[PDB]
């Protein structure tokens, strides 16, 4: 009744592990204007997964994968002692469609996120701040499709290093105050494993 | 009450995997003199995962493990037509002494597994024989001690790829007849993992 | 019932104490670069017990003994208005090898214990961080094997002062600012003794 | 429920036995300054079981042994009319390190055993005096250690014949009156074998 | 309702500790004039534990002490077989004024401590006493009050280790024969100790 | 459950008796003035036993002693005829310290003891007046502290006969009028003894 | 039941009030030392409470006294905002034996107080801290002796405005940084009296 689920595990090879990077994000400044510094982070399992060796392509000896949650981190680097208080928007965008801009085009001075359903408040000197949520997976580019939030029907992806596919996650829109502030931001996925192959010679 | 054993799996990343590898036993000819051929078999984590990368040392990326069952497989390679019947016997020894002798020492003409506590009856041209059991590790050389089979007790032991320890496992001895045949033996370790590792740049 | 354990803390003289000390932990500035400073901590009963008589060798009259658990805190030196925070990550390494590289190799840009399966967050300007866990005993170098959590099967080990083992327990990363920051660590042990022995003229 | 315990008895070939051996304690004399003797008694299988043939390295063939309980009997020599009664104190050093002192520096005159947790009192004219207790083997000489007193746990040890580890027991003191008394220390070992193997032709 | 003594002994580190030192009782000779030999015992903590380091003023690491009982024992040294038997008196004197006459006038040829209401009779060549009670310590000479037996409200003492205060303990007389027979005196403390201090470099 | 108390009297000789002895109060005239004349009383046991001999030092053959209770009645002298009728004060002033002063200063006008928490009223021609209470021990003079009642964890103070310590009771305050009168002041003591001492030749 | 508790503090004056008093702590400075200031602070009445009259003696009209419990608080002076923080140890002295060293030798570079059963971590330049403990009496210097917590038999000590007791409290080590930091040490008497006496003319 519960020990089905312990023999599909073992005969499937199913393992969740847990994924960590980090990157700097740099807001530049605005002296007086009160724009807004648009962008967005997609999650590649590239980035999170060092290159193999030859015999085994990737450091996680498994053949499909399947990410059930991210939690993107805003870590701070400034106090709180900040002479600008900033407040953006997070929002997750699934359908992999953002509203951030190419370069050439001026940065806007509102917030396109604040009317979102979605969207939580990062105050953007120096608070922490996490979304925590299903990522979707970009499958295609003509539709655009993806499915609901069902565990038990969420689609299986080969892990393939160096052509896995970016699942949509989360698109910021945060202040610029008169000084360019920092943030660390710590990517964070709970990915689920099947079939455990390992090469040996 | 079995949730605390998930939270337990989950702190501290225990995976249970299944590691298999192959090997050929050659038992040479002896023709009229009914000898036997003694030899033994020790596990090594480094003959089931290959050499990993710079980066991740180990292509299973965890620090700590235990061995908790051996299934050691003699797979025959001749039919059952086979001119002759041998009947040898395998034990398990854990104690990491065994009776197979060096080279320059002639073969026994007798069995010494025979009066053995755990001795089964491996039948040698053509049948297959599976033993099933704990591996005990080969911690000291000088007082040679091993516990007692006890999961909760078990000793964890460093993933190092190059300096694992071996394993104390099976003695076998084969009858020999006219003619040279061969076995496919089969080792499938089921061990168990702890504090997933995995280096990124 | 559970006056037999009483009669067993008597006759064999259980006692719990909690002896404490304290270092200093100096992280090195980097400006501009996001490197890391990657360290480790083992617990050796010599630094936390003072030397003795030429009668009483220990100042603590036991024979043998065992650490139950450690209560590492980092304690900050620094206030919240420092100009940089960093973000690294404290893990218990009980195997005893530790990715604490040598002196002659630079620093890494990145950190190595983000992906571990027990790391914590130490925050690393100014803020508190405690770790409280069960060390392990570096008894082999060969092996390195450790035992599970049992507080019943625990082995005891002979109070010698100044052949005292060293316990494996905790190895950190933190990042490093344009500053020059530091740390007071405090290491806890609660260590539990066994047969009082006091020599007396 | 108990028939699950016959069968592992009979699959590893589980055996008590009880082996006894001799010694002579000569105690000098000391006239007239109250000195102590202070010696100790370690347990090794090879005093206790005499040499094999060729074929069986042991007279018991067994491969795998643990020592449950050593009985440590002085019985005395002297009847109870003796001109001086001495008092001096029995222990069981599991540690391995005795207050024994070697040749060239002299007898104490103080009992160094009287203050320890599990001390009794040897009466040293003419009076029988048994402790019963749970031996530990000397494994390591650099860190110690030993397991605390569990059967389920006990590690098994090979039966080499020649090789075999010696287990820590008892460290007295005892008095030296004005004559040279005797003693004869009866050792009496619980042994538990496993693994019955014996060779023939 | 018990785990609240549990943290009363943490929070205060209350530990029970058996301290024993041994003394030699010489009674001398009286050829034919039946008389006895009156002296004392009181207990001071100096006795029974050496001196420390200048760190550690003392071996056992706590502040405060209470003894809670004393077993006096008087161990023999004769055998049953002496020519003359003795019946003496033993008495715990908690006032700290003894019977016990001073050097220059003779010893009594009747037993002072014969009608005391705690006496017992010490038979004196061969035979074993013991006297187990709770001694009274001397804190005032002008006044030389105690408190009754009462474990809950018994008065707390520095360990000072040079200045430790003496408890008022036992009284004796004991015949004396035509030869000089020996005693070999054990005390044994049963101390109970608080807020352990442990200075460490 | 009650046979245990009558033990307990006759292992330590508890003997409760009651003391009794007398004194006269001269009170002065004072011709219409309105002065007062206080005194105070404490309660030296040497007062009450007479002097005893030189084998047995008291008449009363007990070691120890605690008072439980005091009853002081002042019993008149002159008759209800008297032609001034007074109105004092009595406290029990267990702090060691009166009111009382010396001579050389004059008696005062006022009621010193008229606002104590426990003054009672003595009259003070011609009628009688008992006060009933535990009095205290003068162990120190430097803080002067007693215990509060009870009974259970009274000290228990050496019966020395001529070194006694005082204990310390009442502080009257009675006025004086035209004639000199008389009382008889009653002391009775309800001791407790322990350890029956007959010295016997 | 619980009327006869009113009686009694009727008939006796109890009278529980609560005292207050303020100094001030000046910690000095110590550039890249580390070291220590140790202190101590004991409770004396005559500090809490101003001189009387020469009729009344003390402001608080009563004879007797005992404190129940000390209010012990380190009040900051300096912002959470300063360059250093320090982290301290305080501990209730209840012996009377401090580890404060007297002027002439140098402050100690390691915390005396840090394994202490009773240490609290002080927080040195910027947080509140409070104890809150039963003082002892220091009643002697020869023996030091103090009394359990008991409510019911605490000793009852003279109110003498000048010759008042003082009572052992809180022992402190704190760090110090680059400046001088202050503190405002609050100390709060739990006092219960006795008796009130209210001299008028």
């Amino acid at each position: 009744r519960f020990r089905a689920r312990y023999r599909w595990r073992r005969k499937n090879g199913i393992t969740n592990l847990r994924l960590t990077r980090q990157v700097e994000l740099w807001v530049p400044k605005d002296a007086a204007n009160a724009s807004f510094y648009v962008n967005h982070y997609t999650f590649d399992l590239d980035d999170f997964i060092p290159a193999g060796t030859q015999l085994n392509s990737s450091p996680l000896p498994f053949k499909y994968y399947r990410i059930r949650k991210v939690k993107v981190e805003f870590q701070p680097r400034l106090p709180i002692t900040s002479p600008f208080r900033g407040y953006g928007s997070t929002v997750p965008i699934l359908d992999g469609a953002f509203v951030t801009p190419a370069t050439g085009e001026s940065d806007p001075i509102w917030d396109p996120y604040i009317n979102f359903s979605g969207r939580h408040v990062i105050r953007t000197p120096a608070w922490y701040h996490k979304r925590y949520f299903t990522p979707k997976p970009l499958i295609d580019g003509n539709t655009g499709f993806f499915q609901p939030n069902n565990k038990q029907n969420a689609l299986w992806f080969p892990n393939k290093q160096g052509q896995n596919i970016q699942w949509s996650g989360l698109g910021f829109a945060m202040q610029k105050g008169n000084e360019a502030y920092n943030y660390q931001v710590r990517f964070t996925l709970y990915v689920q494993f099947r079939e455990f192959d390992l090469f040996n010679n």
